[PDB]
């Protein structure tokens, strides 16, 4: 199946597939409510695509207001700011042994960051991906110990 078809009803279906709960990794995380097949589109990392140079002053503003800052690093040039116009995907935690991965897809000329299942994921599992001095708490044995 091509990407555009799989993307069309993702907002409707995501509500049924995932939810936000307390995480043993950190704070809140994203968990699945039903088994998810390998290769399945899980959820869009919703938000505003911005040039990376802008993030430090945004984060500074958010912090000064007590607004929780949420951002997805695409690469060294671009970030998705999910602070004001994000969705449940902004709670996805990092793992040193993740079960999802991110991809930037193109829909009618526009960029969307979507999260895909790396393997079959079972009901109840936390969903995690590999983020692109803070220690890591993914709990994996093959763990890199750090976010940096
Ligand atoms: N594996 C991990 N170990 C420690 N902290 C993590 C982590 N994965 C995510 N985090 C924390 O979560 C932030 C990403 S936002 C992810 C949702 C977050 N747990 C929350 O409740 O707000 C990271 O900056 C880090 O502070
Ligand atoms: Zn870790």
């Amino acid at each position: 199946l091509p990407m555009p078809m799989r993307f069309r009803h993702l907002k409707k279906t995501s509500k049924e597939a995932v939810g936000v709960y307390r995480s043993p990794i950190h704070g809140r995380g994203l968990f699945c409510k039903r088994n998810i097949d390998a290769g399945e589109m899980v959820i869009e990392y919703a938000g505003i695509v911005i040039r990376s140079i802008l993030t430090d002053k945004r984060e500074k503003y958010y912090d000064s207001k007590g607004i929780g800052c949420y951002m997805f690093r695409i690469d060294d040039s671009e970030v998705v700011d999910a602070t004001m116009h994000g969705n449940a995907a902004r709670f996805i935690n990092h793992s040193c042994e993740p079960n999802c991965y991110s991809r930037v897809i193109n829909i009618d000329g526009q960029k969307h960051i979507v999260i895909f299942a790396m393997r079959k994921i079972y009901r109840g599992e936390e969903l995690t991906y590999d983020y692109k001095k803070l220690p890591c708490n993914c709990g994996a044995k093959k763990c890199r110990k750090f976010l940096n």
